[PDB]
């Protein structure tokens, strides 16, 4: 029975379930200045959240998909969203910022039953019309969580205490959970066939032996990373380091995410009359010009965060315009399966992410918005460079 008429409630509670993993790191990240004190940890701790929730996500990311076509994608898929419903619980009794992040890890796991299990679900079990608009509903979603989450994160410890947004989010996962039980149907079509972890592996080495596939996601990585390095970084760089106030924090989110999402607005009106290539080197231009702009201006004088919010609102509406479609071209630029494929290119991305939270937060300890600037430049440079190479 493709799709259906009360068949909606799986589609729904997955995206319930989506956006409750993305707000378990978008409103997290203004709370973690709460959570340091709480532990009297240092302020480095802060990016190492993000870092954490990440480097969980990428660690069973090859394997759910194949398992889950052999043992179902209905117990892989509800044992997640259980695992994501206790290691929420669990972290506050974490007794130190060391703890704390080790469950941000387990946390993180998570993460990847999103796309590597429920996703293929939902492909399975709906026709394209239907599919469609679902993919739709989630990107919708994981463009609303960063914008939402910092301010209502914000917003949140000024009242409420750190712990409590963890229950929240195992409490949105619960829904989803019991949302999923009750429909979610199995899709699998591998039950009780053996799964070879050699070949799985073997399967892992051959898309990397792929350069142009491998440009493109690593390529992803890099161009993605400035506006990550912000969501983990932007509590420290704005409420420490320009001691400025958490109204303001809150309000610096909005132009950011803003453009993004305007930048994703336009790629829609333009979709039809454009294609991946030239949309691409269309967002290439405000990339580049937004990460010049907060580099140049930051080196000139440090302390110029609205310029610095300027240039990331460029570059993000840029980022909205061209990344969709190297998403695209990076995914039909290896001809292996799908599942393979996705799995490839979300941990080479996740690599980059988490290498690069860290790396990012060393340069801003070390230099400041000048030096955080810079590095965001040279990530651009990198996907610039694979462009160059990509498209030719
Ligand atoms: C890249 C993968 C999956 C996409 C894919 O496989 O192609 C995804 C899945 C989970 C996603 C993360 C969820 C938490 C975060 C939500 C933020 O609002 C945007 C940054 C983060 C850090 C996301 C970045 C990226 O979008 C991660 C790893
Ligand atoms: C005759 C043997 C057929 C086995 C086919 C199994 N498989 C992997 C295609 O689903
Ligand atoms: C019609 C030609 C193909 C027939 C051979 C199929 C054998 C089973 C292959 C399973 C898929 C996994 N793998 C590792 C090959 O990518």
């Amino acid at each position: 029975a493709r799709l259906g008429r009360q068949a909606l409630l799986f589609p729904l509670c997955l995206v319930l379930y989506e956006f409750s993993t993305y707000i378990g790191n978008d409103m997290i990240q203004p709370g973690m200045l709460a959570v340091v004190e709480q532990y009297q940890a240092g302020i480095d701790w802060v990016p190492t959240s993000m870092t954490a929730y990440l480097a969980g996500g990428m660690f069973l990311q090859w394997l759910l998909g194949p398992l889950s076509d052999r043992i179902g994608r209905r117990p892989v898929m509800l044992a997640g969203v259980v695992w994501f419903i206790v290691t929420c619980l669990a972290i506050l009794l974490a007794q130190n910022i060391e703890q704390f992040t080790l469950l941000r890890f387990l946390q993180g796991i998570s993460l990847c039953f999103i796309g590597a299990v429920g996703y293929a679900a939902i492909r399975e079990s709906f026709e394209e019309a239907v599919c469609i608009k679902i993919t739709a509903l989630m990107a919708n979603v994981a463009l609303i969580a960063p914008l939402l989450g910092p301010l209502v994160g914000a917003a949140w410890i000024h009242v409420l205490p750190w712990e409590g947004m963890f229950v929240l989010f195992a409490a949105l996962a619960a829904i989803s959970f019991f949302g999923l039980q009750r429909a979610m149907p199995e899709t699998a079509t591998r039950i009780g066939e053996k799964l070879s972890l050699k070949e799985l592996g073997r399967d892992y080495k051959l898309v990397l032996k792929n350069g142009r596939f491998v440009a493109g996601a690593l390529a992803l990585g890099f161009v993605s990373l400035p506006l990550l390095a912000w969501i983990a970084q932007s509590p420290i760089i704005i409420i420490t380091g320009e001691q400025l106030s958490s109204y303001e924090y809150g309000l610096l989110q909005v132009p950011i995410f803003g453009a993004l999402i305007a930048g994703n607005l336009l790629l829609a009106r333009l979709t039809s009359r454009r294609t991946v290539r030239s949309l691409i080197i269309m967002g290439g231009w405000p990339i580049m010009i937004g990460l010049l702009v907060a580099a140049a201006a930051t080196v000139i004088s440090s302390h110029a965060y609205l310029w610095m919010t300027a240039g990331l609102s460029i570059y993000a509406f840029g980022i909205g315009l061209a990344n969709a479609g190297l998403v695209r071209l990076t995914l039909f630029a290896s001809d292996m399966s799908k599942g393979t494929v996705s799995a490839a290119m979300g941990m080479l991305q996740m690599l980059i992410f988490t290498v690069g939270i860290e790396i990012s937060k060393h340069a801003w300890l070390n230099g400041g918005n000048g030096l955080f600037n810079l590095f965001n430049l040279v990530n651009g440079i990198l996907w610039l460079s694979l462009m160059v190479i990509f498209l030719k």
